[PDB]
């Protein structure tokens, strides 16, 4: 039961900085992420761009390469978990926050304002470019990461770490030298600030549906949802166990109220429309799948750099932080299973949600609008969501069901990742200390907390900003990643029984 | 060896007292029609297009699996035709009727007005759209239900019928019972309806040839009984005749017909730019492909809802309902095949004629509307073939040749489909008895005539609204097939 | 290995006869070029459309089929070169004055005015067109006959010759006859004319950068002369002379000074913007790559024809020709090297670089366009690279860097080209006598002048006619070479490889 401090410290540090510097000096703090998010975004936009889409190219030829017939785990090892039954908790690893967030609002607003490159109200260009943030380029790093663990750890029985899976590049001196430690030290970082993002989104739209209950101000999104659903409920659970008993009960809840939500909105909406969306959808994103790849700061004659701040370079920063966490997730329920099977299913699956998803809400919202009624209001974010469900019949209880729903996404995202981090600390201890995971929690949420209260009018700006500065030092890590990935598929494996 | 009495009475049934009775109450009928046909293109839009793209990923993966290694019959099993009559026999089958009907108007209709998300005086879109109907989800389709058969009565060795082919997921107790019936009936009504529809287009175009050809005045509805009547009963004497020498004059005239017809317009029309567009056709068709496959009722900001019930949806139901019939016609002439080599053979072939004739026919009417000239006439759709032809050197004569085409495209179309029908209502017999191949394709004509004579004016939407209609419980047979399908390949003697 | 007069004589002739034509009869010369270069474009611009696409999916199929694992030779055998020295030695018979004549002249025509289909400002179109005529389609025909030569050579032990890998379809009495012999002349036809053009095409650009560093008023038709005259004799010399390290120091300079020019306009030039172009070049260009490939006279309603004759017809025309060149290249430095192997490295290493190499020269003369400045000056393709440099700091000393960038090409263009010619003149010898060697590479100058004289203030679109006119009969022997390659490959599966 020991503890990286060499690896506690750097990353610990480096979250009070910014919780201190943006609490007392929201002023200097916001114009430093301003500033920082302007160099990151010019300077290597490209290489976001650029390395979101071989991540795509290169986990699907590793597929169907000859390493999609290895196992992870001993050759003839029976998976430890049901097909179904696996595939039933990749929903744990899904953003559900942001599928809560920019359910209704991106496929809206790319509607309405339309994208680089394209004219307004342009159904497909709305829903294939929600597509493209929300189901392969994520779920192509998520699997990078998480075969790249799942390999170190199971076929090879190194240490559960992201600085592990580096062994082929860097021996076992690099791994627990200072190169090693870095790595851990960034993948913990990136956890951070990619949690806190989701928990910022969280809390912000919470905030919002909590209008018919009482009006918004400052205060009630920072201390009552913040550390309501991080104290009563994310500290109590880890604290009283490491499995708690709650949730495995709110992951329940979390599948049943999405469920429902979805059907509601399925059944009491647009049926017939939102069922169109579904080839729609699929189809407009395999048309105009390059077309996205390739649009960079110089598309549109030069003007899609800013667009592109907002919306696909803060994804890709987003998901690139949310890798640790999610390759870790995905590494556990995938023991046993062949790397072919791992990569169709992580690829697939996780897809084929956020597709229906974004036509369920996404597609409701586009009729409304096409038909004269439109939810977009005021146009802040993180009301699109209420506005399309009181728009419907029984609006005023899915409102509630939807306010009750982020917060469970709150506290099971929280425990998901407080988890992933505590076993970064431990040295790839798969049941961490209560302790030790209750402060990985805080500290998230106390980030998620202070991009939102620097911010002020502009939380969301500041909460996309930050995001993008926390996940820049470790798109390299996982460029480096592949390299490490193909190297070692390649030595162990292939000489164990045919070549040798 | 006996007939299913409990499958053919279902059917006739409802061929005989439902919808041959269009002509007692004709106003009655469009409504219906018209009322269901909008009930389905609404609600079920969405299958149609969703699933007519996935035939197309499912085929392509099950080739490039290792399914495609399995031979279709026996083990190390050599093919009982030689690959180039087996291609050439593919040419069999087939629309024929489509072709000339739509070979012309397709292609010029979608430059004229312009494609949904598109604007019009576009060759690429309306190149890629014409071929986006017509290559690959056409046969697709075929493929699916042509495997299924060819697997489970070649290497299996059940019985050549639908019902046979969902043993792996209904069990033989399904498949003689009423789920097996149902799939056996519904089979039967959507080939009658698959081929009344290309039975209703040869009579309309005959008719409209003839007017063409100054033989008669505008074709009144007794004109298309006649045509009908008069090729039904050619259809009759040689069936009855017993196995003549007939239909195979007749299936070679199709093949030298069409051919001669395709020629005269590649060599008389713009040959150049034919040529240019069989590039623009196929690069163009790729380009496109998934642009048109998310092609739904509320693309182009909602617009596009009446334009694919008109032209997408009708085509997707159109194959839906030809496909038991091209599906057991695959089987036959691909025994042992393997299931790589029959997928690519029948994917591709018919992609390259299809590409080529709408590139003869719709490129030779599109080149006339950039030049100035012009066929599209008062629109009419029947009309164009003729227009075209009569707009080059010597097209009196060949216009003549086009009609005598559609003539033996209309007995060949409707005894291919009639012996299928036979064979379902006979146990699988493939030798089915000619009394009941007779009564199935004098059903299949008077439903096109039906539909023609209901429709008065608007002919054409009859008969797409009833073909959408009758294919709409067989589009989940086919959805059912991949996975019966699957089941059976997966369940090998190889390998369990 | 005696000299193949009954292939030197035809060849020999045409090539003299076109000298004597385009210099004495200018004004017919012209005519006829401009007659039969409608004629091509009209009645086969199809053809070239049609197969060159072709070819791409043809390669493609070939090294993901069971011919993936052939090896080029003997079984069990290892190549004699690294892959990273295999991979140095592919940039050697690119174009190199192409790159350097249509880097900044290509992707700024295409923003500046668009191409069919698609409208002005469009930096997507305009650098994934560049693309489309650059990486793949080329490569996808080098990669056919290099892999057929390479085949029938190692694997089969043939004559390093072109006819010798249609044997499977003619025979081994078929090489020996009328159609192995046309399929010779044919080839070196295509490789002079070719060869020419890039010759042409350099001696062009050359004139254009001594005017703009003001070494002389103009570039008269006299100033020509004197540029190829000087780079032909100094190609004679090394030659003759027999000291091949003369032209092998040369190979490393044109590394070293392609490299130094491209890495002085990307740090001096807008460097992020260059950046950007990387992944927006290589996706706009996945995305639209059957839209391009679908563009006929047919395209824009009926209004692409002039500008496929221009552009996307004149490259297949081109590419064509060079084939039996970077075919031969290719091959011989790629023995022991397995079918998949040889296509990948063709196919993707060379898409690199002109992926880089436009990015840098397209991408800065886009983002000059677009901040209001403008190299585009007179409109003239042969002035635009030296525009660009004068409008960067130190571009003045870096713009004789370019002039001799494109001497040291013009050489060992000329000397590499050559000893194909001098190899399929003399029966497949590897290395045929040098004074062969000198005789093809004048001859290649003498049309490369011919063109550019002939063709006066038009002397570019004189060089393009004459290109797609030599590359036409070859464009069937590269088609015809794929049912002759798939045919000798199987074969091999019979052998099981
Ligand atoms: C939740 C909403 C719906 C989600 C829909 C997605 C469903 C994905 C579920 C995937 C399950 C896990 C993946 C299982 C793959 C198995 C890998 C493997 O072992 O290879 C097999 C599978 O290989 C394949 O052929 C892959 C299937 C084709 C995949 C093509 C998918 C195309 C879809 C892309 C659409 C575009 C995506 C858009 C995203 C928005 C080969 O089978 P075999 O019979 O040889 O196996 C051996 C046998 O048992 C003897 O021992
Ligand atoms: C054919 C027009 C229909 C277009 C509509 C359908 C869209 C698909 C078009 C592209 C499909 C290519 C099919 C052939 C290649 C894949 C099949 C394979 O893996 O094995 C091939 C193995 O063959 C090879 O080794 C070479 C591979 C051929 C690669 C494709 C050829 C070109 C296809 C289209 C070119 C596009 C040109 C226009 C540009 C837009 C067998 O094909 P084949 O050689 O029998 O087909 C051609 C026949 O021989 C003609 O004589
Ligand atoms: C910035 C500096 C300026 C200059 C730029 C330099 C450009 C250099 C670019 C380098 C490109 C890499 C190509 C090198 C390939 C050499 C090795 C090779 O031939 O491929 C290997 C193999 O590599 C692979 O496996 C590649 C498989 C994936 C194919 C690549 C897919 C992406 C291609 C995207 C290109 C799209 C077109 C864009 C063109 C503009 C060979 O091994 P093998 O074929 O025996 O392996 C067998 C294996 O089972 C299957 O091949
Ligand atoms: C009007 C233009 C004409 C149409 C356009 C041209 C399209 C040509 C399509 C022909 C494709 C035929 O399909 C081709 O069949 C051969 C055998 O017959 C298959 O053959 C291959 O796989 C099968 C099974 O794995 C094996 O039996 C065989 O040994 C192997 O070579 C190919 O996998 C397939 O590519």
């Amino acid at each position: 039961a020991s503890l990286n401090w060499s690896v506690i410290v750097p990353a610990l540090v480096i979250v009070l900085a910014t919780v201190v510097w943006g609490i007392g000096f929201k002023d200097s703090f916001t114009n430093f992420a301003s500033s920082a998010l302007s160099a990151v975004v010019d300077n290597l936009g490209w290489a976001f761009i650029l390395f979101g889409t071989v991540f795509v190219f290169f986990i699907v030829v590793i597929a169907a390469s000859k390493f999609g017939t290895i196992r992870l785990g001993r050759i003839d090892e029976a998976p430890e978990f049901r097909t179904v039954s696996w595939i039933s908790m990749m929903f744990a690893a899904g953003e559900g926050i942001g599928l809560m967030f920019y359910g209704t609002t991106e496929p809206l607003t790319f509607y309405r304002n339309g994208v680089p490159g394209h004219d307004e109200h342009n159904v497909g260009v709305a829903m294939s470019t929600t597509m493209f943030h929300w189901t392969l380029h994520p779920w192509a790093i998520y699997a990078i990461v998480g075969l790249a663990i799942a390999y170190s750890t199971f076929r090879v029985g190194r240490k559960q770490l992201l600085s592990s899976a580096f062994v082929p590049l860097i021996g076992e001196k690099g791994a627990e030298g200072w190169l090693g430690k870095l790595i851990d030290i960034l993948a913990i970082i990136a956890t951070v600030f990619g949690t806190a993002c989701s928990l910022g989104l969280g809390a912000l739209q919470i905030g919002a549906g909590l209008s018919a209950a009482n009006i918004i101000e400052d205060p009630s999104d920072w201390t009552i949802v913040g550390i309501v659903s991080v104290l009563t409920l994310a500290f109590i659970f880890s604290a009283i166990s490491g499995v708690g008993k709650g949730i495995q009960y709110l992951s329940n809840a979390n599948m049943v109220l999405a469920a429902l939500l979805a059907i509601f909105v399925f059944v009491v909406g647009p049926t017939v429309s939102i069922l169109n969306l579904l080839p729609g959808s699929i189809g407009n994103y395999l048309s105009n799948f390059f077309q996205m790849a390739g649009r960079t700061a110089m598309s549109a004659d030069g003007t899609a750099g800013e667009w592109l701040g907002s919306w696909t370079i803060f994804y890709w920063a987003w998901w690139i932080s949310w890798s640790p966490f999610v390759g870790m997730f995905l590494a556990r329920i995938s023991r046993g299973r062949s790397i072919r099977e791992f990569i169709l299913g992580v690829l697939l699956v996780p897809a084929g949600v956020s597709t229906v998803w974004f036509s369920i809400f996404g597609g409701t919202a586009i009729v409304f609008e096409q038909n004269g009624e439109s939810i977009w209001g005021d146009g802040a974010a993180e009301e699109q969501l209420f506005g399309l469900l009181h728009a419907l019949p029984g609006g005023q209880i899915m409102g509630i069901i939807a306010m009750i729903l982020l917060g469970t996404f709150f506290i099971t995202s929280a425990d998901s990742a407080s988890t992933v981090m505590g076993t970064m600390s431990q040295h790839g201890q798969l049941e961490a200390n209560k302790w030790v995971t209750a402060a990985w929690g805080v500290a998230t949420a106390a980030i998620g907390l202070t991009l939102l209260l620097s911010g002020g009018d502009n939380a969301l700006s500041n909460l996309q900003n930050v995001t993008i500065v926390a996940a820049t030092p470790f798109l390299f890590v996982v460029i480096g990643l592949m390299f490490a990935l193909v190297k070692d598929l390649s030595n162990d494996v292939i000489y164990l029984e045919y070549r040798e």
